[PDB]
């Protein structure tokens, strides 16, 4: 109804295939922490019902990001090279 369901994992797969970006990006914008973790979380696909504390927090952040408007995600997905260097 309004709880953390398996849809969270399915959303990430759909968002990644729809948007068309690397895991490093979606992982940095979804839940900044450490690369490679998203792989283990997606591989197991364990439901929050039988998930750990650290796991529940991961899906919680991913949900808020997916719930946010596309306009916001677009600005985040685009803005990557904030420190755009210059050629002398």
């Amino acid at each position: 109804n309004t709880e953390v369901s398996s849809e969270i994992y399915q959303w990430v797969r759909d968002e990644l295939k729809r948007a068309g970006i690397s895991q490093a990006v979606f992982a940095r914008v979804a839940f900044n922490r450490t690369q490679g973790l998203l792989s283990e979380i997606l591989r197991k696909e364990e439901d929050p019902k039988t998930a750990s504390q650290s796991l529940l927090v991961n899906l919680r952040a991913m949900q808020n990001f997916l719930q946010l408007p596309e306009a916001e995600r677009d600005r985040i997905y685009q803005d990557e090279r904030e420190r755009s260097l210059n050629a002398a």
